[PDB]
């Protein structure tokens, strides 16, 4: 086999968090059980960091999001907001190749888009829901059944009313990570300054697409989230297949650490497909996104660990509140025994807890820690998260 080299010094990206989707209107409201099982870090709870909420066309309809939202601040998660269109009356048809059913903004009415982004902030805020960010557009590369933006409207409004938004502004969620689409932020120095999250979904995203120069070259002191997807399908009641659920854990390591995204935030929280069945209890894909969110908490900073050190096996690490956590996958039919050193870091016991056929993160046997390292085996098709104090 080999070592796993984890090098606690080697810092990367900061973690803002991991979570889901609410929606009232499309999806039906989560109950009482189910924000505490989505947004308590207990025993068979999700332990969501993050909540994305809609922002509504019509501002009756606000209120609607208000129970949820305030459930989740009181479990200590951030709360961001995403628009799909603006109110009607600030909304054209026009022609985008032929198509001439195409929706935009009314170029005249960007200045009336802001302030209603704005009073769904002041909204929140009095009905006691402090926003932590605001998106422009969800999908506006993508919006056969929503609102278009090209690159440059994008940009216009990013140079022009983003400034005015008194909260935190996520561009531009293009659909599937599409550059063109963020590409004229960055080179804007004026837009960029608007920009505070670069965000994006990865729905068709091969992992070659993952990273992005452009950002690492311009985006300093800016974050950048993946603020939408499901993996690595909707197939109705997916959510307990065996290994396929592993996917969803593998895929959270790609963006992790091809993508080196700060927030990870899967689509519908309570869906057949989803870390939530319907019935209010925790998925295998819910238990493989849980494998992250209990453990690598908000202010953790993932950490350099070598990251495929045998044949289907997966590693990431990350350190925080004097604890460091390993995600350690094996998509193999193989168990494989790994060796853990740990660079630069004094340590003496590991928890675990492992996912695998008939086990939902469940407990594995304590380790010991001597002389920098420790041993750890890994059982077919499972994911493991380890947490070193
Ligand atoms: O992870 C496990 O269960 C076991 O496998 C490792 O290979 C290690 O050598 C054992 O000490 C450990 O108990
Ligand atoms: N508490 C910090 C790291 C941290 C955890 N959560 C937020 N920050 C430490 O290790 O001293």
């Amino acid at each position: 086999a080999s070592d796993v080299t984890v090098n606690v010094s080697a810092e990367k990206q900061v973690i803002r968090g991991f979570g889901g989707m609410n929606h009232p209107a499309w999806a039906g409201d989560l109950t009482a059980a189910q924000r505490e099982t989505a947004f308590g870090n207990g025993q068979n709870q999700l332990g969501f960091s993050i909540l994305r909420i809609h922002v509504d066309e019509n501002r009756n309809n606000w209120y609607k999001e208000v129970e949820t939202a305030k459930s989740a601040v009181k479990h200590g998660a951030i709360v961001f907001a995403s628009p799909w269109n603006p109110p009607s009356d600030m909304v054209e048809t026009f022609n985008r190749n032929g198509d001439t059913s195409a929706k935009r903004l009314k170029y005249n009415k960007y200045a009336a888009y802001a302030q209603h982004l704005n009073d769904f902030v002041t909204f929140m805020k009095n009905n006691g829901v402090n926003l932590y960010a605001i998106s422009v557009q969800n999908e506006p590369d993508y919006a056969h059944e929503w609102t278009w933006w090209t690159p440059q409207e994008i940009l216009r409004f990013m140079r022009e009313n983003a400034g005015s938004i008194n909260a935190r502004v996520i561009a531009p969620e293009s659909f599937q990570y599409l550059k063109n689409l963020s590409d004229p932020i960055l080179n804007d120095p004026q837009a960029l300054a608007n920009m505070d999250i670069l965000g994006t979904h990865l729905y068709g995203t091969q992992v070659s697409q993952f990273p992005y120069p452009l950002f690492k070259q311009k985006g300093a002191g800016k974050d950048l989230w993946m603020t939408e997807v499901y993996y690595p399908n909707s197939d109705t009641n997916s959510a307990d297949r065996w290994p396929e659920a592993l996917d969803v854990s593998q895929h959270i390591h790609n963006a992790m650490v091809e993508g080196d995204f700060q927030a990870y935030v899967w689509w519908y929280i309570r869906r057949s497909y989803g870390p939530m069945k319907e019935d209010g209890t925790i998925s295998k894909r819910g238990y493989n996104m849980a494998h992250f969110s209990k453990f690598v908490r908000p202010g953790y900073v993932r950490i350099d660990a070598t990251k495929n050190p045998n044949a289907n096996v997966y590693v990431s690490a990350y350190k925080g509140d004097n604890k460091v956590v390993i995600v350690a996958i094996n998509k193999s039919n193989t168990g494989v025994n790994q060796n853990f050193v740990l660079q630069n870091g004094s340590a003496s016991n590991v928890s675990r807890w492992i996912t695998s056929s008939s086990s939902n993160l469940q407990p594995g046997t304590n380790l010991t820690v001597s002389g920098n390292h420790f041993w750890a085996h890994l059982p077919a098709q499972s994911v493991t998260t380890f947490v070193v104090n």
